[PDB]
């Protein structure tokens, strides 16, 4: 018989933090176990709060409230909303209504790049395509962002509600929604189905953030050589620039600039990563 279950150090994760409480899932067991905890019979000194997403030991006793006892080493850290250790963003854009933007489209990859996740892309309300030049250009868009590598799927609005695509990438990750806020909201709200804090909803075998992320998208922490990892393409290509640490820009002998001339990066890709340039150079004055 079951003796004496409470007396290990089980680990989880915290799945939501309000009023004093952290409370954590636990699925090292038979059971599906939420644990309400106290963050403070241990853990300190070490004034680090503990967030939504962390990795946790804890230690709990029958019929009693738990108490966290380490955190886990961090692998990321998103500050609005207040969450860490995610694995993936589902970006959210509509084909129509409004008209897609690869320039916005672009942006948003940059910071879930830049913040050491997983994009996977979302294009929705194709069921509203009526002219077939519209079609055709966005299925186009969605090629080019297959062939740099990322996921993406392109869905009906009454239809993606159900999610079948994305669905089995939650699967043991921790997955935040983004993108436009309209859409973004709409379909995240469908992924959850059965200021407030965040929380992370336990779903299909994975954790889903119940607010969208990146709600400001401005590129701060960027530094001007820090840029172009964050797109694969040019990352990929500025192998070959006859200058280290080349930044694509004035630069003579660039593999990124000919890659552009030679159809071999996309022209907007090129002309967004030099817009972003931009941005974090004008940041600061120039000398
Ligand atoms: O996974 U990293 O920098
Ligand atoms: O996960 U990395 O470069
Ligand atoms: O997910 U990436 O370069
Ligand atoms: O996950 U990466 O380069
Ligand atoms: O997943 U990658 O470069
Ligand atoms: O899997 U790769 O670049
Ligand atoms: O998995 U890779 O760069
Ligand atoms: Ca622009
Ligand atoms: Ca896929
Ligand atoms: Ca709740
Ligand atoms: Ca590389
Ligand atoms: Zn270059």
């Amino acid at each position: 018989a079951r003796h004496h279950h409470h007396h290990h150090m089980p680990e989880g994760k915290i799945i939501k933090a309000l009023s004093g409480f952290y409370y954590v899932l636990d699925e090292s067991e038979d059971s599906d176990k939420v644990i309400q905890c106290r963050g403070r019979g241990i853990f300190r000194k070490n004034k680090i709060t503990p967030l939504v997403g962390d990795y946790v030991v804890y230690q709990a006793e029958n019929d009693k409230e738990g108490y966290l006892m380490e955190i886990k080493e961090r692998t990321n850290e998103l500050i609005r909303p207040p969450i860490c250790n995610v694995d993936q963003a589902v970006l959210v854009f509509s084909a129509v209504q409004p008209s897609f933007s690869t320039a916005l489209l672009d942006r948003f990859l940059v910071l879930v790049e830049a913040n050491d996740i997983q994009p996977i892309i979302c294009i929705t309300k194709m069921d509203l395509i009526e002219d077939q030049d519209t079609e055709d250009t966005i299925q186009a868009y969605a090629e080019d962002y297959r062939n740099i590598g990322y996921d993406v799927y392109l869905t009906s609005s009454k239809d993606q509600d159900s999610l079948a695509d994305i669905i089995p990438h939650f699967q043991d990750k921790t997955t935040v929604f983004a993108g436009q806020s309209g859409v973004g909201k709409s379909s995240l709200l469908n992924a959850i189905s059965p200021t407030r804090h965040v929380e992370l909803i336990h779903t299909s075998g994975g954790l889903v953030a119940d607010t969208p992320g990146f709600s400001s998208l401005e590129f701060t922490d960027i530094e001007e050589e820090e840029l172009g990892y964050t797109f694969p393409d040019i990352r990929e290509k500025s192998s070959s620039c006859k200058f280290r640490g080349c930044l694509h820009l004035k630069e003579p002998k660039c593999a990124v600039k000919q890659a552009v001339e030679d159809g071999e990066l996309k022209q907007y890709r090129y002309d967004h990563y030099v817009e972003f340039m931009t941005e974090i150079k004008d940041r600061k004055p120039r000398y």
